[PDB]
């Protein structure tokens, strides 16, 4: 039996803070909750919930983000590129979406500092 | 305000390896079940869903080689589940002494890149 199932999303060290001020900014998530700069947050996002985690708190371990992480996420939204421009005010980077991923429903994309790929479908 | 109505969490893999990814996850988890290959996995009343990367326009690889993406799964008996999983095909790595401050107690990889951490 498990009792809770969280993905982690492990980030650069001390960047916890700016991390979590990017995702409440990026995209209205809320902190249940973290522990002290921080070491780790919980964010709530659209009835999920992740956990940002310093690296640094965790040896042999990776945030890959310097060659590609393949950390993904889709957010389903009713205007894709208002979402994206919310998300690259508060610095991600717009990634073109070519036809062949609008019809497949994903009408933007964006990195996030964090190395982070997050979808929008509409 | 913007709103979002949805947030799915996705586990890419290679061309092909859905169906391998999610009798994995069945054997060494008790995962249950429920244009883009994919499959949504429920684990500990949450999911996840396991994608195709071939299916994904615009996607490059899964990145299985050197991924960052990390799960916890809360556990009464971490040593047991290490163990099932370890069955199944993952493999086990020593927890630190740095994860064992934090209440992790066991921690493997998978065939598909995956650490998953088990949190007692």
């Amino acid at each position: 039996v498990f009792t809770e199932f969280k993905q982690m999303l492990l980030v650069e060290a001390q960047k916890v803070g700016d991390a979590v001020t990017f995702y409440k900014s990026a995209f209205g998530a809320i902190e249940s909750g973290h522990s002290l700069h921080v070491l780790s947050s919980e964010l709530n996002l659209a009835g999920s919930s992740f956990v940002v985690c310093d690296v640094s708190s965790l040896p042999g371990f990776s945030t890959a983000k310097s060659e590609g992480s393949g950390v993904t996420f889709l957010l389903g939204t009713k205007d894709a590129e208002a979402a994206v421009a919310k998300a690259v005010d508060a610095g991600a980077v717009k990634v073109e979406v070519t036809e062949a991923e609008v019809e497949l429903g994903f009408k933007g994309k964006v990195t996030d500092p964090f190395g982070v790929t997050w979808i929008f479908a509409e």
